[PDB]
């Protein structure tokens, strides 16, 4: 039945992919030009049409739109879309305007002091208190007695009454401009913040008042990395958070396709530990290009010229490290790949164990026979031979078959042979060498019929042709069979796409609706 | 730790209200103070001052030196005394496993605590008052026990429904829903080296070594071995594994668009545990595989109307890898509809399958 999917102007600008829900599937269309969406069921029934995204409006179409879908989410990516990355320093307060003492222990014939130094002034506190034999001395030994003292004297100093806030033992300045809290008393009786620095996780206060609500401190002993909690007054706890201005979260990311059929957009998660030093942004975000998507082992993988990112295993959105105390497993992966030319990653496949990423002049696999942790994980490329990336490569039989181009007017197919002996070694050979001038323009879209042992080529020399590749494995890994015949359609064709059975072609129709052919 | 020249404080706030309790305790020459300086005589004080400044007195029980505090809202504990003497829970929080009372009155059969340095995942603690001591619990509100399990074929010939553990320790941050609890959906059973797997979605659960009912970690202060195994894998279409086949040493993991292999030659562990892709080609899962001779044997769908069957050949010389050529290739038209069973006689060498197309007939 013939969809109400409007004819795209452009030649290749219809973006199609079947979607296996459970038993049921759908069939995806896009048309770029407009973004309008459209969702299909397995045979030509539209269940909702999608509105137009203007995330999805691309130059060229039909091949910057790729899809991954990882459990039960599919997520579709553009490569002319800039991700855009939003600091929002909401519910954290300035560590540089900080800072905190809080009493330990309390001692009997002790002068109590503190200081504190800022832009604004230095502003110095001494309480006195007696020996048990005084009069009234065991009430004022106390911690909360010392402490009230102490911000009476703070503010009869001259500092603003606006500025210190107690609750208990816990002393906390604010509004300050460069605030460091010292001490001349002992380190066994109370503890200060100085520049928000503590020694351990220890001596951090967990009992602030209210106004402390994104009180933040840096754990370490003068030797390790950037380390910053954050206060939560709800709860009473310190957790882990980013530092002071950092990314919090990144828009015009790809968007979702969830269980029920709507595209709707998902905020990606920012950082979550550390800074920049330690929790160094991912390819993506450094580099303000996305180009291409995949879904390794539970980890969605988003490549960023010449650059692999892999999200944590349990969350898909969690491009960041969420902890750095312990380079922790199951978290986030960013490791890079250098080359003779200045290539970049745009189509990443899975072959039969390992991740196969492709670039336009390089090659390259990731070992999945082990479970890939951020320690281990490394990327090499295998051989750096010119390549049309841009299409994604597609498994035939036990090979993979890619897109090259021969010549400024001609394109060719290149097969990726795997070692019978070695477990992840790969050689590249060759497969269109009798047909150099067969192919006029580029490959714009590959498809495998997986039951039928055949593949479908668009190429857009002619519009309406379609190159047909069939192929039969014999033993010993020998092709029995490779076919390279040609197909004509009455009408130009838009894109195509294969299932269980068969292979879905969608024509430009002669009204304005394209048409689902299938055979 | 007592001492004799101190004021002991406390104070308690919640969202009923903000209540201080202040006891003061003289030297050790005023009359009447060494018995006062006891441990248990400041509690029982502190008590006391607690019950006079308006909180109400079904809220404090107390048995010797330690102190507990129920049925507030928000109930956040605090004390300005020194922290060589006195120790205090803040928001059910300590710093080390040591500080934990175990000593707490009867009132507190399940108190729960979280042991952490401000800077490691959520170990949360239950205190049995029958033995005095602390024992690793998952957190408040979390799922205990999962039904609708599959029934169990004891040695007794009855089939029996059995329950499934729930979660054990941590919260669900450091010990996550398996692929079976966050998916509702299961699809697939098999028994791996000493573990139970229920794949689900795409997800591979692997049970305790010694407990196959036991889906969720034991604990959470380390990545215990024999313990809990949670892996995933991606693949271009989204489909899901449904068969899962014991081949030769390694454990082949079957979907309908992607077909996956999990090494065995070295015991498997949640950290070393991981799944990868060996060929994304198109399969009739639904049915199980079936080892023939050397090789794997499992369905497919060449056709709307017809099948096919697919064989796994395995390398003769790398240790896991897998090659899929079709051999049905000379018998197209030849199994109507789709293959609904396969079982292999080993003895003989010979092979059923059951197909949909004709009903009488057997392949």
């Amino acid at each position: 039945a013939q969809t109400l999917m409007e004819n795209p102007v452009s030649p290749d600008a219809l973006f199609s992919t079947y979607i296996e829900r459970g038993t049921d599937g759908r069939h995806l269309l896009i048309n770029t030009e407009a973004g309008i969406w459209q969702i299909l069921s397995k045979d030509a029934t539209t269940l909702i049409r999608s509105g137009q995204a203007d995330y999805l409006k691309a130059s060229i179409g039909a091949t910057s739109i790729q899809t991954a879908s990882i459990a039960g989410l599919t997520y579709i990516l553009n490569t002319e879309q800039t991700p855009v990355a939003h600091v929002d320093n909401t519910g954290k307060l300035n560590p540089a305007n900080t800072g905190f003492f809080y009493i330990v222990a309390s001692s009997f014939s002790k002068r109590w002091t503190i200081t504190v130094q800022s832009n604004e002034g230095t502003w110095t506190a001494v309480h006195d208190v007696g020996a048990s034999s005084d009069d009234g001395a065991v009430p004022a030994a106390t911690a909360s007695a010392v402490i009230n003292s102490l911000k009476t004297n703070l503010l009869a100093a001259g500092m603003p009454s606006d500025k210190v806030d107690t609750f208990g033992s816990y002393m906390f300045i604010k509004g300050l401009t460069n605030v460091v809290v010292s001490s001349d008393a002992g380190t066994t009786y109370a503890r200060w913040s100085n520049q928000s620095r503590v020694d351990e996780e220890s001596d951090l206060p967990a009992q602030l008042p209210a106004s402390a609500n994104g009180c933040m401190c840096r754990v370490g002993a003068a030797s390790t990395s950037a380390t910053w909690y954050r206060f939560d007054y709800a709860t009473r706890q310190w957790n882990e958070d980013s530092a002071y201005s950092s990314i919090t979260k990144i828009t015009n990311m790809p968007l979702e396709f969830a269980a029920d059929d709507q595209i709707i957009p998902r905020d990606f998660e920012g950082r979550l530990a550390g800074d920049d030093e330690n929790n160094e942004d991912p390819g993506f975000v450094e580099n303000g290009y996305i180009t291409g998507i995949a879904a390794f082992q539970g980890r969605l993988v988003l490549l960023s010229g010449s650059r692999v990112s892999m999200s944590a295993s349990g969350l898909y959105q969690r491009f960041y490290r969420s902890t750095v105390v312990n380079l922790l497993d199951t978290d986030r992966i960013d490791i890079g790949a250098a080359s003779a030319q200045d290539s970049v990653f745009r189509a990443a496949l899975q072959f039969n164990r390992d991740l196969v990423v492709f670039g336009d002049s390089m090659q390259a696999v990731i070992a999945g026979n082990a479970v890939l942790t951020p320690t281990n994980a490394s990327i090499a490329l295998t051989s750096e031979f010119s390549c049309d990336s841009r299409v994604i490569p597609v498994v035939t039989g036990q090979t993979v078959l890619y897109a090259s181009r021969r010549n400024s007017d001609y394109a060719g197919l290149l097969e990726f042979i795997p070692s019978a002996y070695t477990s992840s070694q790969y050689v590249s050979q060759d497969a269109t060498v009798h047909l150099p001038r067969y192919i006029p323009g580029r490959v714009m879209d590959m498809q495998v019929s997986s039951v039928t042992n055949v593949a479908f080529f668009r190429y857009s020399g002619e519009r309406t042709s379609v190159l047909v590749y069939e192929f039969l494995w014999g033993e010993d890994a020998k092709r029995a069979q490779g076919a390279y015949h040609k197909w004509v359609l009455p009408y130009d064709v838009l894109s195509l796409h294969t299932l269980s059975e068969a292979a879905y072609f969608f024509v430009r129709g002669p009204g304005a609706y394209v048409l689902a052919l299938r055979v």
